[PDB]
């Protein structure tokens, strides 16, 4: 990268700045074999995969991308409908990025916001995917449908960060380090930062220290309250199911299981889905790296 | 800070939980007015004079708000539950010899008010609540649309110190954004600038902001459970009641306010006022006449 004091958490992996019509996508690229794209979420960057990507690179050509607007990827200017940070637009952009590498059909694993890009990609463009894995999420529509007093208090940030600009931007900008560390710790099993490599945390903190990066994150959640929700509602009410073979992995103490049985939910959205919990909080690839890596290796390797 | 209550004195009223500050004016039957979030007693400055033409008007800062003392909170946020606040204000009124009085409240103060009516109806001759539904009714309506509309009910109720830390960055911005965004105009032009300064100065103290978060923590937990018991018991406020709400306020957002209150009260009348949330400042003339006519009748 271009940040002198941030650590290289993928020894041996190359680096790519991939041009697209919507801006550059940064990625680390390693391994060889069938192509597998990995997508991080909030409030993280591509380095969240640093503990599982080497194991995956033993069997796949692994592409670890920063989401549009996150990490070192470019930050398109948003609009009144939060368009570039909708999962539909993010998926189109990452499809464009993968074509630049010559990948028109690939395997895909996503976590948190990246998992939302991933199932939206499967709904809009299923021919692009051989197999899909989503980590510690339910569909955005399903989160909102479960909204009640208990859900609103337990996962408040969906409604907070979706408030009109500049309300979340100005609240997060007073003490950004405290917020990003608080969010990282609060979703782990133990409720502290012990699950994370401190060098990865510094990546997350430096990203969050940029007000333009924080604005993108709020736009992500604004799309998640509005367009993404409207997009999802159209699919579930039409009975559209993802046909791509799918794996749902969630943490036993994560977000997706808060008030739902995740595999039953995903069977409503996908016609060929398997799933398993893992004893972990929300951050599966850092809290339970070996079990996550093995589940992904076995799923993506299965004939 | 400006004096916005001509002809009103200023009183510090002792209670077992700390002092209650109040402006006091007028003569005649006693009437207590209770403000809400993020304001102080000065929010009544445009209607209290007309009320003081007929009543002894007592304009109090809520426990922990404005210039009233801040009792220490606990793990169930007890002193800032509306049941506790009502008890403390009942004590303050007894210091003045008022054991039967009329009551009007707005926002948090309206929640103190209907809880007071449910707990101790003998204290009230009449009750007015401005731009609210019962706390239980907000939470039962907390779907996607409402969670986005009143996000602060969940945000300010997050465990300390998350909202405290975020509010400390730019407190002037937050109090001004809450005031502006709930009015019809969406700016601060409906408020007297001197009144806004009162609100800003109070919000500038981290101890006052913590109390407000404890208030919203009570609203998500104990207050909700207290309301739920009354719902399950079929309890209705027997005190004659007035529900005023802004046509573009919060109470009307996801519900029909008079239909809701008639499930909570056996003798309630009401009307919308063309106004956002802050009835006594956005629409002082219509609010004052409605209140005068109700508390005289
Ligand atoms: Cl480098
Ligand atoms: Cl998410
Ligand atoms: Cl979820
Ligand atoms: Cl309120």
């Amino acid at each position: 990268g271009h940040m002198p004091d941030l650590a290289d958490l993928f020894p041996g992996f190359g680096s790519e700045w991939i041009n697209t019509s919507s801006g550059r996508i940064f990625a680390r690229v390693g391994g060889d074999g069938p192509p597998l794209l990995l997508l991080h979420g909030f409030p993280q960057t591509h380095v969240m995969w640093h503990r599982v990507a080497p194991k995956l690179a033993e069997r796949f050509k692994v592409i670890v991308a920063d989401l549009p607007g996150y990490g070192w990827s470019d930050m398109p200017e948003s609009d009144e409908q939060h368009t570039p940070y909708t999962k539909r637009a993010m998926a189109k952009q990452l499809i464009e990025a993968m074509e630049q590498l010559g990948h028109v059909h690939f395997a895909l694993a996503g976590h948190d916001r990246g998992a939302r890009v991933s199932y939206r990609l499967a709904l809009d463009s299923p021919g692009r995917l051989s197999k899909l894995a989503v980590l510690d999420i339910l569909p955005t529509y399903e989160y909102w449908q479960r909204m009640n007093r208990a859900y609103a208090l337990k996962i408040y940030h969906w409604s907070f960060l979706a408030q009109p600009a500049p309300l979340p931007e100005n609240l997060l900008g007073g003490d950004p380090d405290f917020y990003v560390k608080a969010k990282l710790a609060s979703w782990t099993r133990a409720g502290d930062l012990s699950a994370f490599d401190p060098r990865a945390v510094e990546h997350y903190r430096i990203a969050f220290a940029d007000p333009m990066r924080r604005h993108v994150m709020c736009e992500d959640f604004r799309a998640g309250a509005y367009a993404d929700f409207e997009h999802d509602k159209i699919d579930v009410e039409a009975g559209n199911k993802i046909p791509v073979p799918m794996l749902a992995l969630w943490g036993a103490s994560g977000i997706a299981q808060s008030a739902a049985t995740p595999l039953d939910v995903w069977r409503k959205w996908a016609s060929d889905v398997q799933g398993a919990p893992i004893e972990s909080g929300h951050f599966l690839p850092e809290e339970a790296p070996d079990q996550t890596a093995e589940a992904l290796v076995r799923f993506f390797s299965a004939a």
